[PDB]
């Protein structure tokens, strides 16, 4: 019925709060962890080569920054991702699988595989109900990565990463000047609000958690624990884009 357009160029922002390690304390006497820090997650998406009649490539740059700092300070996380997807299905075709940044046209009330770029694997995005978003009826989907159905930490992803520091520097118990090596782990939970016609994700809520531990289910030191939601302006921009796409599709479909 339709193809993902080749002229997508969006910059979306999600605001929220985090507990975060201060990267500027890496060589300090004690690793500094700041609580209840305001943050902004910015996602910039642009179309790149290869894109043609069949496929579309998106380059996505994502940053998480503290908003109680000026522009040269407070960068917490940065990720660049590149994916080529089928223009008709939105499915991925470094190797990605399933949905990544959009749902298919005529999205159904069912489970979809949705890629997590840190886990480097697709996890179920389960249908969770209908909800109005700025006058548009959307389908809500929920994806858990490392958390079970009850929201308990169960299978966090171990990064392939490790950090070695004295117990006094980590701020954990230990023998005097004991050297401790901890692995980095990741777990996340996301909610997507989807326009069922165009498949556009008009709003998202994301709760990301990265920490250091000797054992996966016994987190010891937080790297980042953030919860963000797409801001009003970004939701309005996506609802407008989805609405334009829907108006165009309505002209040649039944
Ligand atoms: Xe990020
Ligand atoms: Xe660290
Ligand atoms: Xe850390």
């Amino acid at each position: 019925i339709a193809k993902i357009p080749l002229d997508i160029d969006t910059s979306l922002v999600s605001d929220g709060t985090a507990t975060a390690f201060d990267p500027d304390s890496l060589v300090a006497e004690r690793f500094k962890i700041d609580r209840d820090v305001p943050v902004a997650l910015q996602q910039q998406m642009s179309v790149e080569a290869p894109s043609n009649a069949d496929v579309v490539t998106f380059q996505v740059g994502t940053t998480l920054r503290r908003t109680d700092r000026q522009q040269d300070a407070g960068l917490l996380l940065a990720l660049v991702d590149t994916v080529t997807m089928n223009r008709n299905t939105a499915e991925a075709v470094l190797p990605h699988e399933g949905l990544t940044y959009r749902f298919p046209f005529d999205t159904e009330k069912k489970t979809y595989p949705f890629f997590d770029p840190i886990a480097q694997k697709a996890f179920d995005a389960n249908y969770d109900g209908e909800e109005d978003v700025n006058g548009l009826t959307t389908y809500r989907f929920v994806q858990n990565v490392g958390y079970d159905a009850d929201g308990k930490l169960a299978d966090p992803i171990k990064y392939s990463a490790s950090v070695t520091a004295r117990a006094e520097v980590w701020g954990v118990p230990g023998e005097p000047d004991e050297s401790i090596t901890m692995d980095r782990f990741y777990a996340a939970s996301r909610t997507f609000w989807v326009d069922p016609v165009s498949g556009t994700i008009v709003k998202s809520e994301e709760h990301g958690y990265q920490y250091y531990a000797r054992e996966a289910l016994k987190p010891e030191v937080t790297y980042v624990d953030f919860k963000v939601t797409t801001n009003e302006e970004s939701v309005e921009s996506q609802v407008a884009a989805a609405s334009d796409e829907r108006d165009r599709i309505a002209l040649w479909t039944r």
